[PDB]
C-alpha cells in the first residue's frame, strides 16, 4: 500500500496490493498457479487488501474496453474462477463484499467497465464447472433456443441491485449502453409492460390537477361560484403541497445523484420548481400582494411545459424529446451568447447615434434590442429615418446587423441542427431505453406515503446440483430465441 | 369527397345555411385530390412518396409539442392580460392568433403600455418565441432533412408498388 | 398437431405435423431418403396436416430472411422436388 500503488490522479498503478493480485494483473500465469498449490506456504485466493478488494475486484479495476485488455481480463478472470473452483469449493468467489460494499458485477456495473460487465453477466461453461456459470439452456427442442439467464443481484427485488447501480450512482458519460445489452433488457421490457397502467394513471392524474389549475386560474376575479373557485383554490393548494414533499422526497433519498448526473433527470427539478412556485402564490395571495399573478402564470407554463416529461411512453415521441435535449444542450447557447454580444453591442450604438434633431425610435437601452429582435423575428421596421441627417450611418449599421445576423448566424444555426440530429441519431435510442428504466426503477417503489410491495422477477427453476450435496435452486429469467446459425453447428 | 359533394347538393334543396362550406371543403379536397394522377411519372411520384413519408414520420410530433406549448402560454397570456392601469389576449381565441401569427412571422411583440404586467408579459412572449420559433422549427427542419436522406433509398420501391397496385 | 405444433402466439415451433416435414424441416437428408423408399411402409410426399400445409408448405412456413435459413430452405426445397420427380412423376407437387 504506497502512493504509487493507491489509485488515485498522479502517476500510479492500482493492481491490488497483493503478490497474488499482482501476478494475476501482468498476465503471469505461471507465477499465479505456482502461489497456490505451493507446499511450502499457499497464498489464500479470498485474500483482500486495505481498500477491501480482492483478486476478481482488482482484475474489474484494471479492465479498460480496449480489445486486448478486456480480453486478458475476462481470460485472467475465467481462469482465477476455475482454479477457485478446485481449491475452495465451500466458498464462491464472486460473492465478496467489498469495504464499499459492492461485488466484481456490482464494482463493473458502477466503474463502467462495459465488457467484463457484459462477459460476467452472460458466462457459459462446459460439462465441467458448471455450477459456476450464468446463463443456462433448458430445452432446445429444434432450433429454437431457451436461455435461463441469472437474476442474482440484478433484479430490483434486491435491496442493492445491479440496476439500480448502473441508473443512479454510474458516473460514466456512455452509461445508456448497459440498458440494452443483454438480460437488464428483456427484464426492463417485460417490467415496463407490467407498469404501464400505473404510469399511464399517473399521467391521468396529472392532467386532471392541471385541467382544474387552467380552469381555476382562468375564472378568478379581478355564491355558487365562489364557493366552486375556493375549492378549486384549495384542490390546487393540497396538489402543489402533494408535489412539493414529493420532489423534496425524491431530492433526499437521491442526494448523490444530483452531482453524478446533473441533467440526466431534467424534470424532477423543474417539478420542485412548479410546485414551490404554485404553493408560493397560494400562500402568498393570503397576504394581498400584487405580485400573485405573475407567480401564478409563471407556474401555469410551466406546469404545462412539463407534461413532456410523460412523452417516453412511446417509441416515437421519446426519442424526440431526446433530440430535443441533445439539440438544446449542444447548438443553442452558443448562438445564444453569439447572439446577445452581437445585440448589444449594436443596440448600444443605435441608442448612442439616435439623438440628432435636423415619439423617436431606440430612444433607450430597452427599444433598441426589441427592434433587432423584431428584425431577427421578421418583423423587423427597416426604413430610412428622415428626421435625422445621421441617415447613412444608421442606415448601414441595421444593413450590417441584419446581413450577418439573419443571414449568417440563423442559417448556419440551421446547418447545425441539420449535423447535430444526423450525429445524435444513433445514441438517442439508448438514452430513451436507460430514460424508462430509470422511470421503471422509479415506479417499483410506492409514493411517499404508501411503499408498494415488491413483486419479484423471474421463476425459481432447476439448476444443476450443488458439488457437495443435494441439488440447489437459483432464480432465473427465461428467454426463448429462434436461431438457425446457432442451430446449424451443434450437429 | 364524393360524400361531401352529394351532401351538398341534397342538402341545397332543404335550403340550409350550411351549403356554402360544404360545397366549398368539397371544391378543396378534390382539387387537392390530383395529386392521386401525379404517380406516373418518375420524377413526382417519389416527390409525392416522400411527401407522404415527411407527413407520417416528422409532422405529428412537432404538432403535438405546437400545441402542448400553445395552448400553455395561450391560457396564461388570458389570464394575465386583465389589469386596467379594445385590448389584445381578451379570450383563448385571439391569444392563440397571435402566437400562431408569431410562428408565421407576423406576430406583434410590442410593450403594451395600457398594463403595469409590461414585463411579465414581455418575458412570456420571449420565452415563447425564443424555443418555439428558434428552436422546434429549426429542428424539424434538420428533422425532414435527416428523413428525405433516410428515405431516398426506398421510396423508388414504393412507387412501383403504386404503380403496380394502380 | 399440438399447442406447442401449432403455428400462434406462444413458445411453439411449427413443422407441418408429420414425421416427414419435421425431417425435411431438421436439415436431416439421411432420414428423409429412408423415409421415402423404405420397403416396408414408405411416406407420402404428398400427404398433408390438419391445417393442409404440405412439406413444400410446411418449409415455405419456417423460412425466414436470413442467409443460412434461406440456404437451407432452398436446398432443401430443391432436393425434395428432384426426388418427387423420381417417385410421383405423374403429379406435381408444385400446385
Amino acid at each position: 500500500c504506497g502512493r504509487f500503488f493507491q489509485k488515485h490522479q498522479g502517476t500510479c498503478f492500482y493492481f491490488g496490493e497483493l503478490p497474488l493480485s499482482l501476478a494475476a494483473c501482468t498476465k503471469q500465469w505461471d507465477v499465479v498457479t505456482y502461489l497456490l498449490e505451493n507446499p511450502h506456504q499457499p497464498a489464500s485466493l479470498e485474500a483482500t487488501d486495505s481498500l477491501g478488494n480482492t483478486v476478481l475486484h482488482a482484475l474489474v479495476m484494471i479492465a479498460d474496453n480496449s480489445p486486448e485488455n478486456s480480453a486478458l481480463v475476462i481470460h485472467m478472470y475465467d481462469s482465477l474462477l476455475q482454479m477457485g473452483a478446485r481449491l475452495c469449493p465451500t466458498v464462491q468467489l464472486e460473492d465478496i463484499c467489498n469495504h464499499q460494499g459492492l461485488t466484481p458485477l456490482k464494482l463493473a456495473a458502477k466503474e463502467g467497465k462495459i465488457e467484463i460487465f457484459r462477459h460476467i453477466l452472460q458466462r457459459e461453461f462446459s460439462g465441467l464447472y458448471q455450477p459456476l456459470s450464468r446463463k443456462f439452456t433448458e430445452w432446445c427442442y429444434g432450433p429454437v433456443r431457451v436461455s435461463l439467464y441469472d437474476l442474482s443481484s440484478v433484479d430490483s427485488w434486491e435491496k442493492n441491485s445491479v440496476l439500480e447501480i448502473i441508473a443512479f450512482h454510474c458516473k460514466s458519460p456512455h452509461r445508456h449502453r448497459m440498458v440494452v445489452l443483454e438480460p437488464l433488457n428483456k427484464l426492463l421490457q417485460e417490467k415496463w409492460d407490467r407498469l404501464i397502467p400505473r404510469f399511464f394513471f399517473n399521467f391521468a392524474c396529472y392532467l386532471v390537477y392541471m385541467i382544474i389549475f387552467t380552469i381555476v386560474a382562468y375564472h378568478q376575479p379581478s355564491t355558487f361560484g365562489d364557493s366552486m373557485l375556493l375549492l378549486g383554490h384549495i384542490l390546487i393548494l393540497l396538489g402543489g403541497i402533494y408535489l412539493l414533499l414529493g420532489q423534496l422526497w425524491y431530492f433526499w433519498r437521491r442526494r448523490l445523484f444530483i452531482w453524478i448526473s446533473f441533467m440526466d433527470s431534467y424534470f424532477e427539478i423543474l417539478f420542485l420548481v412548479q410546485a414551490l412556485l404554485t404553493v408560493l402564490s397560494q400562500v402568498l395571495r393570503f397576504v394581498e400582494t400584487e405580485w400573485y399573478l405573475p407567480l401564478l402564470v409563471s407556474s401555469l407554463v410551466l406546469g404545462w411545459l412539463n407534461l413532456l416529461y410523460y412523452t417516453r411512453g412511446f417509441q416515437h415521441t421519446g426519442i424526440y424529446s431526446v433530440m430535443i435535449q441533445k439539440v438544446i444542450l449542444r447548438d443553442l447557447l452558443r448562438f445564444l451568447l453569439v447572439y446577445l454580444v452581437f445585440l448589444f453591442g449594436f443596440a448600444v450604438a443605435l441608442v448612442s447615434l439616435s439623438r440628432e434633431a435636423r415619439p423617436v425610435p431606440y430612444g433607450g437601452i430597452l427599444d433598441a434590442s426589441l427592434e433587432l429582435f423584431k428584425f431577427t423575428i421578421g418583423m423587423g421596421e427597416l426604413a430610412f429615418q428622415e428626421q435625422l441627417r445621421f441617415r447613412g450611418v444608421v442606415l448601414l449599421l441595421l444593413l450590417a446587423y441584419v446581413l450577418l445576423t439573419y443571414v449568417l448566424l440563423l442559417n448556419m444555426l440551421i446547418a447545425l441542427m441539420s449535423e447535430t440530429v444526423n450525429s445524435v441519431a444513433t445514441d438517442s435510442w439508448s438514452i430513451w431505453k436507460l430514460q424508462k428504466a430509470i422511470s421503471v426503477l422509479e415506479m417499483e417503489n410506492g409514493y411517499w406515503w404508501c411503499r408498494r410491495k415488491r413483486h419479484r422477477a423471474g421463476r425459481l427453476l432447476k439448476v444443476g446440483t450443488k458439488g457437495d450435496g443435494i441439488p440447489d435452486e437459483r432464480w432465473c429469467f427465461r428467454v426463448e430465441e429462434v436461431n438457425w446459425a446457432a442451430w446449424e453447428k451443434t450437429l
